[PDB]
């Protein structure tokens, strides 16, 4: 009893019909799947997308990886594929003293909780994890070269992940500000052990994750109920991860034992993701894991209109913890609402409703720093911003509905949650700068209603 496995999470194999909309399967499997954080899918057995690349040609700049348990790590910051890979064996090979595909998948997982865990080893491995660019590009079939009819029958495939945050079901499809760290697939290339720490995504979206080849990649999770259990648990045995962090740059994640989790209460999943499957995370979900030797997987967010009310809370959670937007969620709505005819109909009925929440809150808002003596108003442009230079100065939060400026303090913002925050002015001196008149924003809604039906 070193190491207790957790419960498997749900395996789901749908049928060629319930394969062929990505996002209904989603919704269907949803109350099973929210309730363990992770689901694994594998797709109908003649479903098999054409992998090719020249392994002397691929290229990538390795991270390097301690294996320590609770030791801060960085979330985001030259080898071929082949050279890569002829490391990655021979690490194992070496590591247990046999061939690769005979270590069980048992023994890596026992072996690898083992060693993070002593403070006398100092295992340090490698792995490649960026967004697909022309040096390194997508597994999946993308258009452009003379491709063969076996490519051109995945190019449109929801499940190429490619696809997948550009279909219609899909929220994040029509945000026009930047955001490519995000809805851009990104490539891992692992190695034994290779790990990846404790994290949900970012604006609590979706993650689903592909493994192209190679061998397994062990997954932990926990449901989007259970993570501030987590934080608590976490936050309790390594409190340095939970200190304010300068930026995006700077988030601090860890490998922890999920049997540490399990003790405490948390309830925690696993499963061995295989060569040809599928794993999704849903919002909010911990998850960690690590691969079992050198393979190559594609992963990318994706918001669904499920995920239209967490958004919302997660934003206002990142307000609560001071922490940076990747967007505005707001601007989302509105940006939607203004293509509101072309909406799928289902999706405009989803954003009405936030919508609606959304101008309730604003009107609220208004109203109460109106009564805070800030009396001047001026329309703004926020969408035209740099993103830096319309962050609330004490929450951070990405400004769009509303801010407050004063002439004291130029280009400093805050949200109306902080109008105390700005400066030492009285708030007649303020200004209310706002995108919309709540007259504005109602037709808006309406045009969201005509379109839902
Ligand atoms: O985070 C990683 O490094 C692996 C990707 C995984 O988190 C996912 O959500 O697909
Ligand atoms: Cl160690
Ligand atoms: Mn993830
Ligand atoms: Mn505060
Ligand atoms: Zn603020
Ligand atoms: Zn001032």
């Amino acid at each position: 009893s070193m190491f207790l496995p957790p419960p498997e999470c749900p395996v789901f194999e749908p049928s060629w019909e319930e394969f062929a909309d990505p996002f209904a399967f989603i919704h269907k499997i949803r109350p099973i799947a929210e309730q363990t954080g992770i689901c694994k899918v594998r797709p109908p057995p003649d479903w098999q997308p054409p992998f090719a690349c020249d392994v002397d040609k691929l290229h990538f700049t390795p991270r390097i990886q301690r294996l320590n348990e609770l030791e801060a790590q960085t979330r985001v910051k030259d080898y071929t594929l082949r050279t890569f890979g002829e490391m990655a064996d021979a690490f194992k090979s070496d590591y247990f003293n046999m061939p690769v595909h005979m270590v069980p998948t048992e023994l890596v997982e026992k072996e690898f909780w083992r060693l993070v865990s002593t403070i006398e080893e100092d295992v340090t491995v490698e792995y490649g994890a960026d967004i697909a660019s022309k040096e390194f590009g997508s597994g999946f079939p993308v258009r452009d070269i003379k491709l063969s009819p076996e490519e051109e029958e995945y190019l449109d495939s929801g499940w190429n992940l490619n696809n997948m945050p550009v279909m219609e079901q899909s929220v994040l499809a029509h945000i026009t500000a930047d955001i490519c760290g995000m809805k851009l697939p990104w490539l891992y290339v692992g190695m034994c052990f290779s790990s990846f720490c404790w994290h949900i995504e970012d604006h609590w979206s979706y993650s689903i994750n592909y493994l192209h080849w190679g061998e397994p990649k062990t997954w932990y999770g926990v449901p989007g109920y259970a993570a501030e259990q987590l934080e608590n648990v976490m936050k309790k045995l390594a409190p340095e991860l939970f200190v304010s962090q300068p930026d995006l740059l700077h988030q601090l994640v860890t490998i922890m034992n999920p049997n540490t989790l399990m003790t405490h209460e948390v309830p925690v999943y696993r499963t061995n993701q295989c060569a040809g499957e599928f794993v999704i995370t849903f919002p909010r979900a911990y998850h960690s894991g690590f691969n079992q030797g050198f393979n190559f997987a594609e992963a990318v967010n994706f918001c669904t209109v499920d995920w239209l009310p967490l958004g919302r809370q997660c934003v206002e959670h990142y307000r609560l913890l001071h922490r940076y937007c990747v967007f505005s969620h707001d601007e989302m709505i509105c940006k939607m609402a203004s293509k509101a005819d072309v909406l799928d109909v289902v999706v405009a009925s989803t954003v009405q409703k936030d919508m609606a929440i959304m101008i309730e809150d604003e009107k609220a808002l208004r109203e109460t720093v109106r009564k805070l003596g800030v009396i001047d108003s001026e329309r703004m442009d926020f969408e035209l911003l740099p993103d830096d230079e319309r962050q609330c100065v004490k929450c951070k939060t990405t400004c769009f509905m509303s801010a407050i400026s004063c002439s004291c303090k130029p280009g400093l913002l805050v949200c109306l949650h902080h109008v105390k925050e700005l400066c030492s002015c009285p708030p007649y001196k303020y200004k209310l700068r706002y995108r919309y008149t709540l007259d504005d924003l109602y037709p808006m809604m309406n045009a969201l209603k005509l379109r839902a039906e």
